[PDB]
């Protein structure tokens, strides 16, 4: 029942903070901490904690590195042709199979600087990569209705900005495209790297 | 190509349909010979359409090619879940292969694909899916799965494609008008087309994990002029 503003609000509110840092192992590391705190991001989705545990867990499941990459890439947008992992980790691209994955992270940055995606956009896109990563019935109507929302806050913010109906449609589409590529990045990077979800309860428990 | 109407760019790319090819005139170990079969006398006239879709002949031939190699599966695969819609549990391959679920058991690794492809199927009949719709999809996926794994001309080039991809999206808008969908209603099932085009990539890169081309679209695409 939120309104678009007060969507906005909630998932700035949420955001999850920049954590700091043998690279392999450091990664993994800053990685399997920022998981939890965006176990507490999830949670203040709205609509996310109204899922039953079994239903929160699978889309995390689903969603946890797609949602690391799109942070990642969001954090490097200021630093051309570099990824920022950690405000002491700025690593560039001559830092196997790792520079592909690289380039791609790198080259979302660059379509997130053609845009000049804004902050309030961030914020929704990484909300709707963690509702729809995994939705593939009541429960998943639920999910589609929250999406909904998302999309109706997402051509909020750009008619605030002043977009024509058109330039409105055109850029959520142009949005949304992108979470495809975030998306494949996500497949080749579980290919280039006691069961997750078992992790994740735990997790929910603070 | 970035000068048309919404009806004519529906009226190209309706046009642009290549046909639905047939398997040949079977058994769980002849199944996938003649699925590859299939998809290679498919892939010709994949090209052939590709070519059609507006603004695609455009583009240099290199490009042309990168994105029909980053798009090829998922078309396929959009093609299917398409003509599988209206057969529940099925996915028909073509109209004298129609499989079950059990008859993808038979490969290690199919069944998983199997499934996601009736996902998609059975996602796509809930929202009752149309025709023009369903080229539109089509055609973005094939504009766009390939465009941020690319000068000033490939500058030029990304450019281009973001606004041939801007025209299909108004056309996809102008037809959920035209179905008399509310505003709201058109931004939202505007986005959740969008969103399973991201399924349809999760599809296509476990496809091409269990599956396991450049010269080949290059031969198709590199036509003279004689
Ligand atoms: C919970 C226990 C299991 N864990 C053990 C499991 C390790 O998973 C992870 C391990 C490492 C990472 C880093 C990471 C860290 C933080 C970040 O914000 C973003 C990323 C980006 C990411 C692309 C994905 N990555 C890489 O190194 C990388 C590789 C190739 C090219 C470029 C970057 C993410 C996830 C998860
Ligand atoms: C020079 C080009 C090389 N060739 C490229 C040639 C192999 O690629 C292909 C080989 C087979 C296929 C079929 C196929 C055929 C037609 C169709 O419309 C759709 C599909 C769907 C598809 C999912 C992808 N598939 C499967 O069997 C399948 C697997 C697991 C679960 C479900 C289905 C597609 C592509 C070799």
């Amino acid at each position: 029942s939120l309104t678009a503003d007060q969507m906005v609000s909630a998932l700035l509110d949420a955001e999850p903070p920049i954590l700091y840092s043998s690279m392999m192992g450091l990664l993994t590391n800053l990685a399997d901490r920022e998981l939890v705190h965006m176990i507490n991001w999830a949670k203040r989705v709205p609509g996310f904690v109204d899922l039953t545990l079994h239903d929160q867990v699978h889309l995390l499941e689903s969603a946890w590195l797609e949602i690391l990459m799109i942070g990642l890439v969001w954090r490097s947008m200021e630093h051309p042709g570099k990824l920022l992992f950690a405000p002491n980790l700025l690593l560039d691209r001559n830092q196997e199979g790792m520079v592909e994955i690289f380039d791609m992270l790198l080259a979302t940055s660059s379509r997130f600087r053609m845009m000049n995606l804004q902050g309030e956009e961030f914020v929704c896109l990484k909300s709707i990569i963690l509702l729809n990563s995994g939705v593939y019935l009541e429960e998943k109507d639920h999910i589609h209705r929250v999406l909904d929302k998302i999309t109706d806050t997402l051509i909020h913010l750009m008619a605030k900005a002043g977009l024509t109906l058109q330039q409105q449609h055109q850029r959520l589409a142009q949005l949304l495209l992108i979470l495809s590529h975030i998306r494949h990045m996500s497949n080749k990077g579980m290919e280039h790297l006691v069961p997750l979800s078992d992790l994740l309860l735990e997790m929910l428990d603070a």
